[PDB]
């Protein structure tokens, strides 16, 4: 009757919970491993199921929330890309807004991984000549580390776009950082229902 | 190591297999139900997962193929949609052709779908004044029931696109037969993997 479609529409929404767990855990390792392609097609599964739900616990809209962050980390470099209503925030910017809005322990990793960004967001404009560009991230990012915004802002003055200290703290260094932050993630998820049943059935077959 | 690499891909694989069955069933559900938006959205959802699964079981295939044909019956009326590489081809002659390939039973209902498809696929060409086509349409369908075959070219010979044998044969009689299919459909994944966990969560908390 109609008790039965809405006992059918729990049922998805428990559904749904499940793979958006699992399609995450998916997504933090290929974003550790550096499978591209993998990502790509997960970020596409990871957005239609979230599309699919309504509800959304605590828990995951913060799982939401690192999809969102390692998706724009990924397109860190891909300026044409839009994020945000605000066609003018970049994906590095729309990167940070979300690293300061997860409801996450706010340590020293925390803030190693928010300064790179924030460094990076301006580099990676320097690098594709984009100087007035990255006068403008410079003073949407910055109350902060002034010795650090007076050097930035020498280097996009000075238009450097290929600088010592981009290397000092490079794109990659950002990359390795957050990806030790994404394997703390993996912990946490490798015991959703889902991978853990899946792992199950794979380990009952060896 | 690589190892656990391979056991953890071979476990998104399962997962993913889990999620396609999934799919499939709400994919159905909402078909039957009339939930155009649901159908919309878990559309979506269940091509992007196949995007991310590699090997495909013959059951699997055979689902995915009853997901396609449930996508262009619902786009039938829709002649501005492309199903196929061949831009000719109709949404309902492209629903055709994958009830002639789904591995199932070819029983009464079976051939009684299949002629209400072919009537359809002429008259939603007559409807939109679009005459010519519905002749290509024709052509390409139909060996066949002479008298049936004669009576539609007549049909589109005068061109009487409200004619009243597609009263006798319906969108809606060609809808209403492909849901009692869907019907059994429904009960025979209602038992998969995900939608049992799924409900026996929601059970537990009733
Ligand atoms: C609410 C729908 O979900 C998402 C929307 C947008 C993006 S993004 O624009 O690509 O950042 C996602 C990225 C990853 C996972 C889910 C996402
Ligand atoms: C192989 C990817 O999967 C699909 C591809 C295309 C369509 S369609 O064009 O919309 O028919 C699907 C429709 C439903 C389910 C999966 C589909
Ligand atoms: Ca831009
Ligand atoms: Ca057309």
């Amino acid at each position: 009757e109609e008790e039965d479609a809405g006992l059918v529409a729990e049922a998805e929404a428990v559904a749904a919970g499940w793979m958006l767990d699992f399609l995450c855990l998916s997504l933090c390792r290929a974003f550790r491993d550096g499978r591209s392609e993998d990502f790509r097609r997960t970020r596409n599964s990871a957005e239609a199921i979230i599309h699919g739900l309504s509800s959304l616990t605590a828990c995951q809209l913060r799982t939401i929330y690192i999809c969102q962050f390692l998706t724009r980390i990924a397109a860190g470099k891909t300026l044409d890309a839009q994020f945000e209503n605000d066609e003018r925030i970049t994906p590095l910017e729309s990167a940070l807004m979300i690293w300061g809005s997860i409801e996450k322990e706010h340590d020293k990793l925390h803030e190693e991984i928010q300064n790179l960004i924030k460094i990076q967001a301006i580099a990676v404009c320097m690098e594709n000549g984009n100087f007035k560009e990255a006068e403008e991230v410079f003073e949407r990012i910055f109350n902060s580390h002034m010795p650090f915004k007076s050097k930035l802002l020498m280097i996009i003055s000075q238009k450097d776009t290929f600088h010592s200290f981009f290397q000092h703290f490079s794109y990659n260094h950002m990359m390795e950082k957050i990806k030790s932050y994404v394997n703390y993630v993996l912990s946490e998820k490798s015991s959703t229902f889902l991978m853990k049943a899946a792992a199950k059935v794979v380990e009952s077959k060896r």
